[PDB]
């Protein structure tokens, strides 16, 4: 289903991409997009897909794309159009300067200062969730553990019921990885129906969680508004109960094949913090875009005012031109440039979060297991959108090769 060719669209531009369904699929999610960066593919393209967009390919572009916020506004950053149109959240659909008092805000909530405090629990919940799998020898890490982890520390940090999981992960999922269930609208109203009381109850009588937190803030003098705290708080939870979650299941993935890796990281431990931003290199995930705001020519390409552009946060570290053998895992590069987390203005808030989960999970897991394979027979299934994914991830391993704290 493409749609037919706008008249500023150089025929030669087009590369008929599909970010919902790549074709190399079955190859992994990574390798299915750094097709785009193959020597046959133009820099900037012009995929009829999704009902036509431009998709920048490389580091340099995605950077600058993402720096230019007058010309590439945030105010409809989902293709397709449609959802990119009914995103509201805060502070993602705004530009500088309205963007950063709302992101002053959201900094409050997931800052360095509240990670450094949640710590324990982090570390606590990590050794907790392992030990108990440890004995079994075998596990679905989606299920199991990526999922659980990184939703229960955060429905902690809110103070939100671990009960309403399963209903705000499909969400979330929907709006990422559209199943064809449900548009994005309809997504945001539920997640937003289950917000609002929520909100209205914190406004009145104040916790410590990061919704009362939120709900009470002060945007430029002022209190916030209720439709900007629901705003505010839809993003904190599809934007980590989504992204960590996956990002870590790629990583064990790739851990449970690569036998070399796990021993690297046993014996070396120091080479742990260098293997995470390697591991965030290789195994980015994230990809959304921005709207032109006028008619602009760059990197000389005719830009329309309305066109939207897919700027790939997951391609500036698999290209070549920045990374040197981009597909190859190695710990100890020279320099692990990436865009994993974004750029510009709206570099991610949650970073500090997901690099202490991450870290936590590899330190923690190959200490009580460090010995474990893909089950045998297991077909492993990536799966691609804004958030890309893994389906589930069998793992096993002989308990006797592990080891209790
Ligand atoms: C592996 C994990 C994560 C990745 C790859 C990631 C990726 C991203 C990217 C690429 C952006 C920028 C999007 C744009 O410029 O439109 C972003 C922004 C954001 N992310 Fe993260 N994210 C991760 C984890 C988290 C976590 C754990 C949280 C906390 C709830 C979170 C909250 C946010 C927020 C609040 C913003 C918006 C900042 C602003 O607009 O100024 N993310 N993230
Ligand atoms: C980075 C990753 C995901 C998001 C997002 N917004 C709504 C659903 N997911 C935004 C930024």
């Amino acid at each position: 289903n493409l749609a037919p060719l706008p008249p500023h669209v150089p025929e030669h531009l087009v590369f008929d991409f599909d970010m919902y369904n790549p074709s190399n699929l079955s190859a992994g999610v990574q390798e299915a997009w750094a097709v785009l960066q193959e020597s046959n593919v133009p820099d900037l393209v012009w995929t009829r897909c999704n009902g036509g967009h431009w998709i920048a390919t490389r580091g340099q572009l995605i950077r600058e794309a993402y720096e230019d916020y007058r010309h590439f506004s945030s105010e409809c950053p989902f293709i397709p159009r449609e959802a990119g149109e009914a995103y509201d959240f805060i502070p993602t659909s705004m530009d500088p300067p309205e963007q950063r008092q709302f992101r002053a805000l959201a900094n409050q909530v997931v800052g360095m200062p509240v990670v450094d405090k949640l710590e324990n629990r982090i570390q606590e919940l990590a050794c907790s969730l392992i030990e108990s799998l440890r004995p079994q020898g075998q596990c679905n890490f989606t299920e199991d553990y990526a999922e659980p982890f990184p939703i229960r520390i955060f429905m902690l940090l809110a103070g939100l019921p671990e009960e309403d999981i399963p209903h705000l992960k499909y969400l979330t999922d929907q709006m990422t990885r559209p199943d064809g269930s449900m548009t994005f609208a309809e997504a945001k109203e539920a997640l937003y129906d289950y917000l609002i009381p929520i909100i209205e109850q914190r406004r009145q009588k104040p916790g410590t969680d990061a919704i009362s937190i939120v709900a009470n803030g002060q945007v430029n003098g002022r209190p916030i508004t209720s439709d900007e705290a629901k705003r505010m708080c839809g993003l904190l939870l599809v934007g980590g109960l989504d992204t960590v979650v996956n990002f870590l299941s790629f990583s064990m993935e790739f851990l449970a094949k690569s036998p070399e890796h796990r021993q690297e990281l046993i014996e070396r431990p120091e080479r742990i913090p260098a293997a995470c931003e390697e591991l965030l290199r290789r195994f980015s995930l994230v990809a959304d875009g921005r709207i032109l705001t006028s008619d602009y020519e760059f990197h000389g390409v005719q830009l329309k005012k309305g066109d939207q552009i897919l700027l790939p946060q997951m391609l500036s570290g698999l290209d070549e031109r920045e990374n040197a053998c981009p597909m190859h895992v190695d710990f100890s590069r020279q320099k692990v440039s990436h865009t994993t987390f974004g750029h510009g203005s709206h570099l991610c808030l949650g970073q500090h979060l997901a690099r202490r989960e991450i870290i936590v999970t590899l330190k923690e897991w190959l200490t009580r297991i460090p010995d474990f394979s893909i089950a045998p027979g297991a077909q492993i299934q990536h799966k691609s959108g804004i958030v890309s994914g893994v389906q589930a991830l069998p793992l096993v391993w002989d308990p006797a090769t592990t080891k209790a704290v």
